[PDB]
């Protein structure tokens, strides 16, 4: 039985915690948070136990939300830590995990050196088997990796160039912009995505560009893939339509807009209206000879959730790639085929 | 039991159909819709019977979604119709419901003359008992009536002055602005809200102004009430804290922003992230002698849902105001007290 701790109960933290609870071979010990905001109140009402930095206990304890113990308390009394702390804080907790001898899963805004390997379950689960420290790649890297590794089955992927249109901040954030601007992110080519992808696929010729748009719901990727062998369209479409963690969006029901996909998720009653799957617009799938083009949407709040679950399995070597992803996929209701 | 039809499966209709499904004394006969978009797809997949206007049947059927009959058929089969069609379309169906001899509930965007009475359950259910045609007031009119009929228990409301900040368009709408403007709505005073409140509370001296902001989540109201007698804050606060369909928002958990309230709903796992209750900011409650000032948020996608359920009960004389509101409240998970 794996007793899991979650460090950092934010957008990703809260989701991983609920994913952990639905797993048959894992238990959530508790979660670490520094401020008693509404995310914490709600967590406690749901019976999730909250661990806090010793120095914040007093402050935190003024709000009435009971504290189960300190953050080291949590790490020591767990078998592995899913770290979902802010960019840069993982590396700060890294020495703590080391000292207490806990494996730990890090998020994608950390430097690669925080982990012993970087990960995406559809690409290098077997290579991650046994790693004590694993870095799950960022949300947009994950979407690129899922698409690539899946297209690669039809033919070796020789080259990737991509433009990432990033949503500015999540819907709940009220102090972040831009309100009305496009903001190169960064201006320099390439963006960090290409390298992040090279921490999982060592030798891919990848170049990416990114910009921030004044939207909160989902990112969007615009991809140009060069393959080795002239391929057929049915084959690129066959494998995109049959890969869990990837869904296709048609143009049949007038839902090709990130806001309308969010509405589809609300009406489908998905938890927190999450769509953890890569959402590829079926009408954008262009394959001519050895060239592939298409666009897809990425739901940043949830895309790495299932990856953290498999990463845990990889780290503690509980089962194969196919076994892990099959439980993760089924327990978190992950789709394949047409979303809409 | 009571067989109910829903004419217009859009933002309100999809939710009135789901609430009808949750009532112990009602059964959803089917819903009416013109276009076979993602909302119709999803209804169909849940087993909801879809009826389409005669002249749209063939285009609708190009989608492969089966059609149970015309709108007239749906009408003939129900004991009562919940009309949730676009503003002005209700008046187009009024003569059809009359000729087909079926009671009907209309939405606030219609003229008061389309019905035999306008309604809000916390104020005049008893007056609407037996009315064959009832107009449930608009979303912001409803929020003003719940607040006024509740405050009125502490001391007679003699005067209301309110400013309404309206969200531009719901989140699924991608063709409506404004993107970045404030838009008098209208520039003349008063806006229609005051007349609509007066269709419910006939002699109240009320004036309202409204403006459109570039937000999609919720409306906000800023109100000034003049009472007959001087009162104590504790008495205003105590009624506001103990009335279903009204919730209080504290400043304890950092959630005083409409986007953070949407977030609270997501994490509380409310259906569609709906918050049908009037959300009064408890730090806003200002009581001095006979003057009360406060501000609140209104979730426009859902506030009228419970109201339409009670309206069915009033029109069909099914049970008392209190009995109906208790079933509507319990079954739809309506709250009172502090939300956060």
């Amino acid at each position: 039985m794996v007793n899991v701790a979650v460090n950092g109960y934010g957008t990703i933290g809260k989701r991983v915690a609920d994913a952990i609870i639905k797993q048959p071979d894992m238990k959530l010990v508790g979660v670490a948070k520094t401020s008693p905001n509404y995310e914490a109140f709600i967590a406690h009402r749901r019976g999730i136990r909250i661990y806090v930095p010793q120095q914040s206990i007093k402050k935190f304890e003024e709000s009435g939300i009971p504290v189960a113990g300190t953050v080291e308390d949590l790490i020591k009394t767990s078998d592995i830590v899913v770290d979902t702390t802010p960019n840069g804080v993982g590396a700060q907790y890294k020495p703590i995990y080391l000292q207490l001898q806990r494996n730990a899963i890090f998020q994608g805004g950390e430097k690669a050196e925080v982990a012993d390997i970087s990960f995406s379950a559809l690409c290098n689960y077997n290579e991650a088997l046994g790693k004590k420290y694993i870095r799950v790649v960022s949300c947009n890297t994950t979407a690129l990796l899922r698409t690539i590794c899946t297209v690669n089955k039809v033919s070796k992927v020789e080259k990737v160039r991509a433009t990432i249109v990033r949503r500015a901040a999540d819907q709940k954030e009220v102090k972040k912009g831009p309100i009305n601007s496009l903001v190169p992110d960064p201006a320099t080519v390439p963006s960090h995505h290409a390298k992040d992808v090279n921490s999982v696929i060592r030798n891919l010729d990848i170049a990416t560009m990114a910009v921030i748009a004044p939207t909160t719901l989902m990112h969007m990727h615009f991809i140009n893939i060069t393959l080795k062998d002239k391929v057929e369209k049915k084959d690129i479409l066959s494998v995109l339509e049959n890969t869990p963690r990837i869904v296709l969006i048609s143009s049949k029901y007038d839902a090709e807009a990130t806001a309308e996909l969010v509405e589809v998720a609300r009406d489908l009653k998905r938890d927190r209206n999450d769509i953890p799957e890569v959402m590829i617009f079926s009408d954008s799938i262009y394959v001519k000879d050895d060239e592939v083009m298409l666009m897809y949407a990425v739901h940043q709040e949830s895309i790495v959730v299932p990856e953290n679950i498999d990463a845990i399995r990889a780290s503690m070597k509980l089962m194969s790639a196919e076994d892990s992803m099959r439980i993760t996929n089924e327990s978190l209701g992950i789709l394949k085929g047409y979303l809409i």
